[PDB]
């Protein structure tokens, strides 16, 4: 398959298959922004907007913007800082239509949309995963964790809680299962070499925050990417199958599970 | 010539501004956006499966593809220009293919929501104040800009005192909208009237199917040449307001807006 993506993205996203006879999968509605199915009443109002009053390209610590993060995490080149906090993330809030800044300014990262080359491709263990054609450093923003927003009551409704993913005031979750885009396919690793964080763009509603995954480290040439679930999926998921990541690290294996208990 | 991208690079293109009739400076009291806004909540139909979509695996230029069935036919040629034989008098509400259909992004039916393609220049006039023009010939039926601006109602359109830059939003139903591009809009707040216009607007819907909310987009009705100052008909809602306070100026021998105009109709 050429694109996955049907040509929405920046970039064309590939899928391949050398391990088994499985097909290229097509029970999902590829998308590449959220979208709803009942309303959100996500609040749009653009006076709602803080914004900055930069006439330069958001380098500047008086940047608003990038003061709402304590500063702007970004350098010259869109990767995060060397000292950014890679266990508890802040809130980025990105420059908007309301700020004075040119479209091209320096705080406008994940809201320009994918850069790096990935695929689509059967792994051993764990179905379809996705992988770096291309080394990435450090910081570098991936994709964003798209699909459809819903509520939290609405989530608990739902069998298939296999790609739902957290947004923890009152709780609202992204459930890519029926739409959504690459990131729906990103397997759970124990050594995780992704990171979501909370980002706002367009909007400022607190209950919809957008999940942006940036690497955590270099990332070499077909490594699979992951990110840890956390404890809620693996709670939820460990009764019924265990974790296939085979890090030496890894505390979701059947056997990691069994050592636990013995003590 | 001072500002080089009046938009700041939100738009395909640049679209600079100059000035040589006066000591006048590039207008700065509004708030350039490239899309859409709102100021109060609008509650757009957001609803992914109200969309009516496409199976299309082709670039839409099939008769099969439902989105074009729902204007009768799609009515974007190869090119995306507009078909000759496009009604520009009583103009049909097109349904461009949106992310329920099945087809890529590079479909045929989808012009509009891949924005501004042609060249054109923010200038003062001599009688009008500022205008728009072409810095490049504009085929018949090609897609140049869209008119941009807060989405409000009729009853806030009522409220507000400043009403020049106001398009009407008038669905079947009734239950009227504006758009008000006074405080926030795009190239399309600074486009004169002309009586002898070379652009129409068309209702077009994208992402969403809200038809409270049409998206208004600007074809060329007929040819343009280079350097030709770009107008629609503001229609007679805005004559009938503002001809009380200033006349019309486009200065064609078919102007019914005129001084000479309206003293002539009194009899
Ligand atoms: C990050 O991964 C998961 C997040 C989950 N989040 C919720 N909710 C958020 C809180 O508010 C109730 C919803 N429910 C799940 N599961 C429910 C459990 C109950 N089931 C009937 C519906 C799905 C989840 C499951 C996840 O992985 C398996
Ligand atoms: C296309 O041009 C115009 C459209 C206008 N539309 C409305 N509406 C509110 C009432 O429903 C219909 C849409 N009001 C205007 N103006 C005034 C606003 C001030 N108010 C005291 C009376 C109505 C307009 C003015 C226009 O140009 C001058
Ligand atoms: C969001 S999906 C990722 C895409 C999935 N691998 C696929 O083939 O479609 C999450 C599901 O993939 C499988 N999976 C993901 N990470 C795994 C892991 N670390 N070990 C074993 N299975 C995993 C499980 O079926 C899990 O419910
Ligand atoms: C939406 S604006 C167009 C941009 C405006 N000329 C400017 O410089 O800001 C509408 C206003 O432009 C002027 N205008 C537009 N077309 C005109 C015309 N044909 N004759 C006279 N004045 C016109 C009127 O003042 C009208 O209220
Ligand atoms: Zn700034
Ligand atoms: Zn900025
Ligand atoms: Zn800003
Ligand atoms: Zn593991
Ligand atoms: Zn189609
Ligand atoms: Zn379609
Ligand atoms: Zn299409
Ligand atoms: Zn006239």
């Amino acid at each position: 398959c050429r694109d996955v993506a049907r040509g929405y993205e920046n970039v064309p996203i590939p899928c391949v298959n050398g391990v088994d006879g499985e097909p290229c999968p097509e029970d999902y509605k590829y998308i590449s922004e959220n979208c709803e199915t009942s309303t959100m009443n996500i609040d749009r109002n653009i006076t709602h907007l803080q914004h900055c009053t930069c006439v330069d390209d958001c380098s500047s610590s008086n940047c608003l913007c990038g003061q709402l993060s304590i500063r702007c995490w970004y350098d010259k080149d869109g990767r995060l800082l060397q000292e950014f906090n890679k266990i508890e993330p802040p809130l980025i809030f990105e420059c908007n239509q309301a700020c004075s800044c040119w479209r091209n300014c320096k705080n406008r990262v994940v809201q320009s949309g994918i850069k790096v080359r990935l695929q689509l491709y059967r792994t051993a263990k764990m179905g379809w995963g996705v992988r770096a054609l291309q080394t990435i450093p450090q910081g570098t923003f991936i994709c964003e964790y798209v699909g459809e927003l819903i509520s939290d009551a609405e989530a608990d409704v739902r069998e298939d809680d296999s790609y739902l993913f957290d947004l923890d005031g009152e709780v609202y979750c992204i459930d890519a299962r029926y739409y959504g885009n690459i990131s729906r396919f990103i397997n759970h690793l124990c050594d995780p070499n992704i990171i979501p964080v909370r980002v706002f763009m367009l909007h400022q509603d607190l209950r919809f925050p957008r999940i942006a995954f940036f690497s955590s480290r270099d990332i070499r040439t077909g490594e699979e990417l992951g990110f840890d679930y956390g404890d809620r999926f693996w709670d939820i998921k460990s009764k019924y199958f265990t974790c296939q990541c085979g890090s030496e690290k890894c505390k979701h294996s059947a056997e990691a599970i069994a050592l636990e208990q013995s003590k």
